[PDB]
């Protein structure tokens, strides 16, 4: 039947063990989440300029009730009470934050004059809507100046909700990054991140007991319009000693951990040690399930030794940008020491484990935390997860192959099911010894073997409804966010199917010239280019910048700084107007008429290279062999 | 049974299919090969002075006859008689290479007083015995300058083979190497990786019709001391301009291609363009079999754009660190260009179609290079492939994991085997089916599927032999020279078993304290620290350095910079001295006597921490679970 199934009777007893080996009897987060509360708004509900509902927390009202319930982890729904309790709050003399507005918190330091505001939220709405509660309970003051902490969407992405543009090219606002910080920010696997993203945040779940109940960091995301300022000002070097409206900052930056540019923030008047994304109340990705790079394990954990030894021995309290503070310099001392050696034990045991030859497809089920660091709530992972990290880990190193010729050169899983079902009977004995094991809860091992019979047969309802109850029994399980997430996504689409009928301006703005021409390289359809040629100097002088294009072999090429005499067009455009061109919010018609868009050579050939650009559609199978 | 058998006839189809596939009418390459020559030496034996070989030409005799096999691919048999083409060679006026002495080659350019030298092979014995057959054909002259073209072992190892400390230190030799090549030069997966690499050199099998044929960038790698010296001077920023004893020299830096640390050398009054290990006869690895970092092809792509445009346009001649040198601008500027568009096609179209949603598991079976590209020799995939590149960059933008949570937790292949086995009957209806499928050919299948019985029961001679039959066939098959040896090593272990059978200085002098302890980490056994936490103030007076070591929660920390009031125990010891102990040829209590190890607080920490450090096997299980 194609809905959520009650929790099988060993899913609850999986529940019954979580009980038995996490220290619940410690409940200290849940007086340190209530400090200093200042004003929690009786309904939330933040829209959009559109008419949509960018915000809102109600669908986790059934939550608030704190009673268990046995389709959720007991430990992830401890964190999704925690992440909860949102609103205004003081973390120390003049610092404040407001929670549970979006994924992350935006925060505000009192100046002399006026707000000192780090990150901005996911959208201008609710980045809108925290600074009308800092105005509401403490004043209306201005926005002098707002520092992203790192280079995510999550604390760039309201920054429109805040200032608006002039304010910051006259300067009655600044905006200060670490160095990397554009270059960071920005697109080359977006489709296929944003599919692979419904999956792990369960953007299609309902809000619920059987669906979506928790993001690990926050509740959620926010929905509705990018935006994105660039900085004026940038954290060069190991960092800065600045003075912002008459207070002392101190930033760190750690590159290259939770991301390329990033920076912790000493406070040291107020003794307040504010930790990026680098520190918060969960063991944090190395990889995201999304898709992404991986990242270093090692200067990860080196970074938080560094902040230990130069802030976190005189600290008072410890706050982030997501989840919350934690006060008194000794559980700051130990968090940070805990934290620290969190990411070096899942780093140095990962690879002296692949150093005894445990490949990529066992590591995650050898490596287990030690007691001191597997007994904290903080080194739970809700975001991350103990075995996705060990595989990114020894992926990282050692790359997707385990070292064995037999899966050197793999038949795509399509192709190979059907041969994989013939050998077991076929499907209807297939799926008769599958129940066998469902019904003994190998919930892990009906998932591997009938997603087979789904890639052999993706029509035969047998095949995907006893797969999605093994993956959706393995959901209720899950104590990460976004493994419940994702299996219970999963689930979903192989009952019901996928949507059939299914831009930033800052962002393409933001985006490097060179940049755009590499996510141009990815449009070629190369059928259309096959057999041909053509070379154009492009030219954009409003920032100076001219670029060698270059299509052969089904292959578009750019090269900054170089022009050819032989060039079969010269193109000369702003890079202002090319955009507009590409937001299509002016005509190129318009733009040539109107002595915006310059050629000579043969005027067609940068027409023909535009025309033979595919697109991706953004509803592709992930469950099933494409539709 | 234990032998090597007869291309099937689906293997023998196979090697003609590539008949029609590829030009074997374009045999332009053999008088690439051969031009030049100054002398071919009667045979080739060099020794170390262990009295061990070094380096041999006459186990591939079978190759010289000329005549086509089988159990080989004909554009591998190709490749591998092309790097039969060893010797002493002119590439253009005052320019020679040796090739064939090592994997590489090594460049000596003549000077107005000396040689300047390009680069070093593998090992001191080699590197000798190029520079006396150069020094015997046309006259001894000194090396007083030494160039590393890149940070890998087979261009700097060689280099005590004709250098040696006081020549440098008295300035009479410079070493000329590309910012940043020490750290590129230097360990935490060095076990692992090494393991792999056997199977990816075949160290193991014969040299024969029936086992390692070829390397792809040359024969195979030569056995011997690695040695390292460091260089004097740096090629910094995009690149510099010198002149050498009279010769001018052009030097453009290519970072993060091939090797982190790389440039390609152009020499203008010669016309003579070396390119690294940027350009050379084949698809070059993306990700080394083996086991490392994902390389970026776009840079890639890019930087040979860049040479393209700067130099390709007024080149002559075209040589490099592997293979043979082109001549004729005309030529010289279409191989790069197809180079360009090889690696940035490889990159576009897998994003591409990942965009699509073509995940890691099938990607290698949608992606087809267009024929421009496909039909040229040095695109052909013989080191990297086509295949692996693709998952690779895959790889490096969206990881492991192709999305499906029905493979986001996936059991052991050993503890699901099992079942696998189960599933199709038993060890009698598997083998029986899978015998039939060997029968029609399908030896990706039979890899795949019988690795579950031989993964299930690791004693099954017949699974064990039937997989080593499909493997093998797989290797003649195939066009790659890692792929080769990694399915005919892997059928060498399945029969045979795995052995029961049982430092380089210069590296570990190389090698950075931090990095050094990093790896210590990596060997700490996490049952010996459980509970435990001790922390040492160690000084290493000789290099100026200080670090705090810091076990706790079962993890090695080590801070640079940083001294602690509160550690247990302060030892001081000359990193120079730490290494004579790591390299065993000193004692720690010896060291104690001479006045070259001191301690102050709890003399005994750091005893208990070095306790606590594990080890590794070398010989770990690859084709079956631990056994
Ligand atoms: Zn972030
Ligand atoms: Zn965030
Ligand atoms: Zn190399
Ligand atoms: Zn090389």
């Amino acid at each position: 039947t194609t809905a959520p199934k009650p929790p099988s009777a060993f899913t609850v007893e999986a529940q019954r063990r979580v009980e038995a080996e996490l220290p619940f009897a410690d409940r200290a987060d849940f007086e340190r989440a209530d400090r200093g509360l200042i004003r929690r708004p009786e309904r939330l509900l933040i829209r959009n300029p559109d008419g949509s509902v960018a915000w809102q927390l109600g669908g986790y009202d059934f939550l608030l009730d704190g009673k268990p319930r046995d389709s959720i982890n007991p430990s992830l729904q401890r964190q999704a009470l925690l992440n909860l309790k949102y609103g205004l709050f003081e973390v120390a003399e003049g610092i404040y934050q407001v929670r549970g507005f979006d994924l992350a918190n935006i925060t505000f330091i009192r100046g002399d004059s006026g707000w000192i505001v780090v990150d901005t939220l996911t959208t201008p709405a609710t980045a809108r809507a925290a600074y009308e509660l800092v105005s509401r309970e403490l004043g209306e003051r201005p926005i002098r100046t707002v520092i992203y902490s790192h280079a995510h969407a999550d604390h760039f992405g309201g920054v429109r909700g805040l200032v608006e543009p002039q304010q910051v090219a006259s300067g009655a606002v600044q905006i200060i990054a670490p160095a990397g910080f554009m270059e960071a920010a920005i697109v080359l696997a977006g489709n296929a991140m944003m599919r692979r993203a419904t999956y792990q945040y369960g953007t299609q779940l309902p809000k619920g007991p059987q669906g979506q109940v928790d993001m690990a960091i926050g509740k959620g995301l926010a929905r509705g319009p990018l935006s994105l300022l660039a900085p004026t000002r940038l954290i060069e070097g190991e960092g800065e000693d600045l003075v912002l409206d008459g207070v002392p900052f101190t930033f760190q930056n750690t590159p290259g951990t939770e991301s390329p540019a990033e920076m912790n923030i000493w406070l040291p008047r107020q003794k307040a040690l504010l930790m990026a994304e680098n520190v918060v109340g969960t063991l944090h990705n190395l990889y995201t399930l999304r898709g992404a790079e991986v990242r270093d394990a090692l200067g990860w954990s080196k970074y938080i030794n560094q902040a230990l030894h130069r802030f976190g021995r005189q600290a008072e309290v410890m706050f982030a940008v997501h989840n919350w503070p934690r006060w008194g310099n000794a559980e700051i001392v130990e968090v940070l020491e805990k934290q620290r050696d969190l990411y070096g034990y899942l780093h140095d045991q990962t690879l002296h484990l692949a150093n005894q030859g445990v490949t990529i497809g066992q590591v995650h089920n050898r490596l287990r935390l030690p007691p001191s660091l597997d007994q904290e709530w903080y080194d739970r992972g809700y975001h991350g997860s103990v075995s996705h990290n060990a595989r990114a880990v020894l992926n990282r190193y050692l790359g997707y192959y385990d070292g064995n010729p037999a899966t050197l050169d793999p038949l795509s899983p399509e192709d190979s099911a059907g041969r994989y079902v013939e050998y077991m009977g076929g499907a209807e004995r297939l799926l008769e010894q599958a129940r066998a094991s469902y019904a003994r809860g190998e919930y892990r091992w009906v998932v591997e073997v009938v997603n087979r019979l789904v890639f052999a047969e993706p029509d035969n309802r047998a095949a995907r409804e006893l797969q999605a109850d093994a993956l959706e029994q393995l959901g209720y399980q899950a104590e990460n966010a976004g493994w419940r997430n994702s299996y219970l996504s999963a689930a979903y689409e192989l009952r019901h199917g996928v949507p059939r009928d299914q831009g930033s301006a800052d962002a393409l703005a933001a985006m490097d010239t060179g940049l755009l021409f590499d996510y141009l390289g990815v449009r070629l359809d190369a059928g259309a280019a096959e057999g041909k040629a053509l070379s154009i100097n492009l030219r954009l002088p409003d920032i100076g910048e001219n670029y060698l294009l270059e299509l052969k072999n089904s292959h578009l090429n750019n090269l900054r700084g170089v022009q050819s005499e032989d060039a079969g067009q010269t193109v000369s455009i702003d890079r202002a107007d090319l955009n507009r061109l590409l937001l299509k919010e002016v005509s190129a018609v318009r733009l040539v008429f109107e002595g915006k868009l310059k050629s000579s050579g043969n005027p067609l050939l940068l027409g023909q290279l535009f025309g033979m650009l595919g697109d991706f559609d953004f509803w592709f199978d992930i469950v099933t062999p494409a539709a």
